[PDB]
RNA sequence: CGUCAAAGCACUUUGCAAAAGCUAACGUAUCUGUUUCUUGCCUUUUACCAGAAACAGCCGUUUGUAAGGUGUGCUAAUUUGACUGUAUAGUUUUUGUAAUCU
């Protein structure tokens, strides 16, 4: 109907294996990782 | 060419589905549009300039399959596939050095 209403980007992208899917974040331990990263930045 | 098998066959209309897997012309051809950037010309918008990225559209192509049409056939025609396919008594196999007994 209009130029900007034409079909475009018909394929929705999903997070892949290494991009941080729900499974990987659920398996991961975010608390300890956050603590190590905070300590590492403090070290500088 | 031959044997066997199943399929009517040749041309054609329409529907449905698919088309890179091992780097490669579905198309030895070739247009347009949108978004986000960087540019050109620029008094403001459309229309624009010419490069990129990500997306789409249109003109076409191929294959499979389903249902039909035309012309010829089923008192045969053609097509597709498969095949460990050929002679021959005259020494290297299939027209017998056999029987005899031990
Ligand atoms: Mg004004």
């Amino acid at each position: 109907t209009s130029s900007r209403a034409l079909p475009a980007h018909l394929k929705l992208k999903y997070r892949q294996e290494s991009q941080g899917t729900e499974e990987e974040v659920r398996k991961q331990d975010l608390r300890e990782a956050l603590l190590r990263a905070e300590a590492a930045h403090f070290a500088t």
